[PDB]
Formats: structure tokens, C-alpha cells, sequence
């Protein structure tokens, strides 16, 4: 199915070779901004994220106070909050520290949504 999958940390860490480190959330963000993106701005705001989050967390994601993310802030607020997804720890993180278990968190900078199947 391709675009409808290239969807988490499991697009990312299909692999479990251990974890997500960095590199590999920065590839989470870059492949989030794209798939999460109808009007094509990479902006993203209250129908971008139409269902995943309400207008009031929307201003909670970014830093310059726009209300809104950027292609750059996918891939800067995911990073911000990478080490706070993990309990504990320095620089890497399995599915468990992420995709809705104890990463719950980072999960809104990286797990986008599409809107088909
Ligand atoms: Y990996
Ligand atoms: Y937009
Ligand atoms: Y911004």
C-alpha cells in the first residue's frame, strides 16, 4: 500500500536492528510532512491534522508562535522531543519508548495522517 504505510516509527524501524536512532526520526519527519499534506505547503495546521489534533495542541507543537508547523518543524520538533519520548536513556528509541506505548508523545511530531484506506 506504500503511502497509507510510510506512516510511523515502524516505517523507520521496520527494522528493530535495536532502535530508532536520530537518523532514522529525522527520516519519521521527512516522510510525516509529505504524507500529512493536502493543501501542498508542508504547513501544517487545523485540516492538515483534521482529527489528529485539536486547534488549541496545534499551537502547543511549534516554536515561533505561527499556531502551526513547517517542513522545517516536522523535522525540528520531532527532534526537540526524541530524548523526552524515552524514559530514560541518551540518543536512541525501540517501538516501546514510541508508537503509542511510551512515546505517546513524540508520536504527534512523526506519525502524521493520511486520508484513504
Ligand atoms: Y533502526
Ligand atoms: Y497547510
Ligand atoms: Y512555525
Amino acid at each position: 500500500p506504500t503511502t497509507t504505510t510510510k506512516v510511523d516509527i515502524a516505517a523507520f524501524d521496520p527494522d528493530k536492528d535495536g532502535t530508532i536512532d536520530l537518523k532514522e526520526a529525522l527520516a519519521a519527519g521527512s516522510a510525516a510532512f509529505d504524507k500529512l499534506d493536502p493543501d501542498k505547503d508542508g504547513t501544517l495546521d487545523a485540516k492538515e491534522l483534521k482529527g489528529r489534533v485539536s486547534e488549541a495542541d496545534l499551537k502547543k507543537l511549534d516554536p515561533d508562535n505561527d499556531g502551526t508547523l513547517d517542513k522545517k518543524e516536522y523535522l525540528a520538533a520531532v527532534e526537540a522531543q526524541f530524548k523526552a519520548a524515552n524514559p530514560d536513556n541518551d540518543g536512541t528509541i525501540d517501538a516501546r519508548e514510541l508508537a503509542s506505548p511510551a512515546g505517546s508523545a513524540l508520536v504527534n511530531l512523526i506519525r502524521h495522517h493520511h486520508h484513504h484506506h
